[PDB]
């Protein structure tokens, strides 16, 4: 693994994924960067590589294969390179355009998971994508099986921009003074102050990727989650700008709820994606009450975070939550969960989240749809056969849980002995 | 319709708040508003169900003097103005009131009339209890959802401080931030301001703690997103803990103290005060409902967590709540006017009823009333005797029009083994 730029060298037998025009060009022997990360990262990452390779080999008869290229970040970069996040790692991802990473440990004294943030910002990975699916595991939601969503979250603005000042700082006092004198606005002297920005530019690019995802996956509904009745010029504007870019650039593929009832017989015109919106609080209540009415959810930073987390709790998949941050022609997949130190190196951790992150990177972003299908099948199969790691064996009395390595081997056996005839029913290209 | 045109009805001995405690007679005056939309109906049902319950649990040594007030459409037709100055001070005097959902005043300067009301009386605490009444729910653990959300309802994102992206005001603050604070905001971005004060946080937390002590709650959880908004949500959390240890030391313990000074188990005689990142909190009421009771949060988070919990127990339509200030409180349902059901004798009145119960049984100390009100509602559910809103989820069950359902609850209240309903 590389510590410097000159050391950057994609492994033998692979070709770089390319981004020309507005499309990703994926060779059959694509170089894909991977970062082991910290805590359970190495374990779950190595599990993901094995499961995906078996998946790739199985569905494409060996004509395709990933050439994994290791890059370093976290404890392994500190140990080998003397630093947590070498420039060479960021340059490497930008070169490969696609990478799988394990969770990273947050440097003491820095802003939350700052390393993930530094990576996302350096590569302009503005879209956070969190799919939430049910794999048959025990869940607290009676309608867990009816939860099949994907959250497209704007990941650069909102209160996450970090614009805020302590209540007793001179800056805050200055801002309070400016607000009263210039706008006659009164804010208590003992109030902390935060600023919430939402832009047309960030909203449009996010909505566009979401609409493209919908077309790619054949989704029939895209929902804008916002609290526009309270925050009119931030969240309301977000909703407004998202609707606009939809009609402006996807006019022939979309229809709003208004147009559905108005211009049509209140019925769905086939081939058209319904683009609607829901006030955030109502949205939370509806995924709980009628999850089947929702598929793709578009939201600004904070609402996106809350809605995807709640959804994962409903399907019993908090620990299996997969994710990916995408920019233009570039993406980095990673599980939602952290480094889980209490399980690090014990061969006990559930690798599903990291595996599904890989599946998300290769099956969706890279287009190898069949890979995703065979992977989700193997997982759903393992859960049904109760061949799972201890976290899932919680609601399975009598079940002898599997170690990480054994769960990996179990998924690979389901992949190899799988009947593609039906497993790949209506998905190909 | 005016300040002088209204006066306390005969027999009512106005509820009075003095010193550090409320004081209510046995014939108190409790203001009330029919509101509008399905309001009139629901408020009606609430009135009778309450009295019935009141006469049953107290034999007859107690009664409420319902003093009517106007707001909404039934004030626009008699007073000319939606919210008459009387209806407000008529509440400030009564100290306690019940109301239906008012209509959104199109063309005015307010989001809703409830805002003007709460702002006028300084009802800074939005209290939403969430309980399961046996109805069909999406949550496998609906029955384990028994919480009350104390939501700061005057600050945060709800203060309405924001500016359109293309407004000259936006441009001024944008240039002000970049120049004096090196902060650059995109020219095409709307800008909102989020304020969280020590003052507002403290009084909300104190009200929550007193509520816990008064009602025997053993857990008070602070919901915040302090890892992202350190100076607003994070400060909110720090200030909540701060006033807890400062004015309720003897009655509370932190999770850290539980671990270091106890075998990792909460001392039974003390209230556990802990905190949960907003995301974790949303997940936890879904995964471990039974580990939470009283939830304290800023305006937005409080709105979200209470709304989610209500959906879990299948009680979206019957979510009750009240706004409380210093010695004064106005209770009402969360749901709106729902015009599509106005005057059609169909809307579920449980929310309005549960609001009165929250007002009389909780705020006014008449606990017995709450006990029997909930007993009846749960009895109705465990008998398929409910309005259409819930019937649609019960195979074969016939929708008992609002009126029918109202009588059923009262019928259950009259005939009841009070000696066992209470324990």
């Amino acid at each position: 693994p590389p510590c410097t730029t000159e050391e950057l060298s994609p492994p033998p037998g692979g070709s770089l994924v390319e981004y020309s025009g507005g499309s990703l060009r994926v060779p059959d022997n694509p170089v894909v960067a991977f970062i082991r990360g910290d805590g359970v990262g190495p374990e779950v990452v190595e599990s993901a590589l094995k499961v995906v390779d078996a998946a790739v080999k199985k569905v494409y008869g060996g004509s395709r294969r990933i050439v994994w290229w290791e890059l370093l970040a976290g404890h392994l970069a500190r140990e080998k390179c003397g630093e947590l996040l070498p420039k060479a790692t960021l340059e490497g991802i930008r070169l490969a355009r696609v990478a799988l990473k394990g969770p990273l440990e947050t440097p003491v004294g820095t802003g939350y998971r700052s390393l993930n943030v530094a990576i996302r910002q350096a590569l302009d990975l503005y879209a956070n994508i969190r799919p939430v699916r049910y794999y048959g595991q025990p869940a607290p939601h009676k309608y867990a099986d009816r939860v099949d969503m994907v959250i497209f979250r704007e990941n650069t603005e909102d209160v996450y921009a970090g614009i805020e000042w302590p209540h007793d700082s001179p800056e805050a006092a200055r801002i309070r003074r400016f607000l009263a004198e210039e706008f006659g606005i009164s804010i208590r002297e003992d109030a902390g102050i935060g600023v919430k920005p939402i832009s047309r530019f960030a909203t449009r690019r996010l909505m566009e990727r979401a609409l493209e995802w919908a077309l790619r996956n054949g989704n029939t509904v895209v929902t804008i989650m916002h609290k526009g009745n309270i925050m009119k010029y931030t969240e309301g504007a977000f909703m407004r700008w998202a609707y606009e870019v939809a009609l402006e650039k996807f006019r022939e593929h979309v229809v709003t709820e208004q147009e559905v009832q108005e211009k049509y017989g209140g019925v769905r015109p086939e081939g058209k994606i319904l683009v609607n919106d829901r006030i955030a609080d109502n949205m939370l209540q509806q995924i709980i009450t009628r999850p089947w009415d929702y598929q793709v959810i578009v939201a600004p930073n904070l609402n996106g975070d809350y809605i995807s987390d709640a959804a994962s709790a409903l399907v019993g998949g908090i620990g299996m939550a997969a994710g990916m941050n995408m920019g233009d022609g570039i993406a980095v997949a990673e599980p939602v969960h952290g480094t889980a130190p209490k399980y690090a190196g014990k061969d006990l951790i559930n690798p599903s989240a990291e595996i599904l992150s890989a599946s998300l990177l290769i099956g969706e972003f890279m287009g190898w749809r069949e890979v995703k299908s065979i992977v989700e099948y193997a997982i759903r199969k393992a859960v049904q056969s109760k061949k799972v790691t201890q976290d899932l064996a919680r609601h399975m009395p009598g079940v002898q849980p599997l170690r990480t390595s054994e769960y990996t081997e179990t998924l690979i056996a389901y992949i190899d002995e799988a009947d593609l005839n039906e497993v790949l029913a209506g998905k190909r290209g």
